[PDB]
């Protein structure tokens, strides 16, 4: 029943995510196909943006007109060393597939495919600066596939106008997971030259960012890490306006798995001075276990509250965020 092209399409998703590959494949109807593709565009997208071995005077061009590959059959790119490279190379294989999708789909990947590739390019240039900055940057790489996301889901009618409408609560839903993973990879991003912490939050604890990992840093790194996850804590209010208003089961399940698997992640990290010696680069098994069962608003608020009252309880009153965790933890628990 499926095609050739499409299961290797799907053999892709499974490779390549572990994070959305089973949750993607319950969608239902014709919205799991368009988000499946949605991955492998942007995840060849990534492989690109990412690759320190491709030059910034080739890489401005290839992500600017990434989105025109998707309708050049031929196009494909052999010059990746990514671990991922297989999208890129046999690229015509996904953007056939994305040919096969609905118009109204094909739209609006392309729009995204165009906006992310425009804002990875300007960020090559540059570090992060500000907490605005930070957010910009998020916006780019997250914020956009989320709004993407909801396009989609609004797009096949499975959910109301309102959903890809609300581009505000979509793209918080996209800068927490990212807040969350850039958080959480500080030493592998340090160890592999990326920076993706605001200067102006770690300017005001060390010189340079590569100093949290100097052990005699350790507490002005715990400091740093507090004030960012409490910046990232933020974006928990939309999170659940947003997964309060989906209508679909498959869709539901998508948006808040995630979500729920981020926050338990960020209250993993909470003065956690383990983070500045590695990562629990693995899903956390409490998390996945209380997503089993909840499939509902009251019982994903239910996980979101224990997890926040185990930040709460753990807050040093000495840390210098300490008054703002509590407070959006209070916001949180109040939406
Ligand atoms: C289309 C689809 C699901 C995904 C496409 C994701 C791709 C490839 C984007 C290109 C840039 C990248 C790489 C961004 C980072 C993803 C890393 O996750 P992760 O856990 O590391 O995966 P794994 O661990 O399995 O390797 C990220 C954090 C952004 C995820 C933002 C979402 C999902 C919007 C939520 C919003 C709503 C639900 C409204
Ligand atoms: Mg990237």
């Amino acid at each position: 029943s499926l095609s050739s092209s499409l299961k290797t399409c799907y053999k892709y998703l499974n490779q390549t995510s572990r994070s959305f590959a089973a949750v993607i494949q319950a969608l239902d109807g014709e919205m799991r196909n368009a988000v499946c593709i949605f991955y492998l565009v942007l995840r060849a997208l990534d492989t690109l943006e990412d690759d320190m071995t491709i030059s910034v005077e080739k890489k401005v061009p290839l992500l600017h007109n990434f989105h025109s590959f998707l309708y050049q059959p031929d196009w494909r790119f052999m010059e990746s060393k990514e671990k991922d490279r297989q999208v890129l190379e046999d690229f015509p294989t996904i953007s056939l597939e994305f040919r096969n999708l609905a118009e109204k789909y094909q739209t609006v990947i392309a729009d995204i495919c165009r906006r992310m590739g425009i804002g990875m390019a300007e960020f090559l240039d540059k570090h992060v600066t500000s907490e605005q900055e930070w957010d910009k940057y998020c916006h780019y790489v997250a914020g956009l596939v989320g709004i993407g996301l909801s396009r989609l889901f609004s797009a096949s009618e499975f959910e109301d106008p309102l959903v890809g409408e609300d581009t505000e609560r979509a793209n918080s839903m996209g800068l927490f997971l990212q807040k969350t993973n850039i958080i959480r990879d500080y030493l592998e991003d340090q160890q592999g030259g990326r920076e993706f912490w605001p200067q102006e939050v770690w300017s005001r604890y060390v010189k340079k960012l590569g100093d949290f990992a100097k052990p005699e840093n350790i507490d002005l790194a715990v400091q740093c890490l507090n004030e960012l996850i409490t910046n990232a804590l933020h974006h928990i209010p939309d999170v659940i306006t947003y997964l309060s208003r989906l209508r679909n089961q498959s869709v539901f399940n998508l948006c808040a798995i995630p979500q729920v698997m981020a926050i338990a992640t960020l209250a993993a990290c909470y003065n956690n001075q383990q983070v500045f010696k590695g990562a629990v680069k693995i899903r956390k098994g409490q998390a996945v276990t209380l997503m089993m069962d909840a499939t509902n608003m009251p019982a994903v608020k239910a996980i979101i509250y224990q997890y926040m009252e185990e930040i709460y309880h753990r807050i040093p009153d000495s840390d210098p965020s300490s008054s703002k965790t509590r407070q959006i933890i209070s916001t949180i628990r109040t939406q």
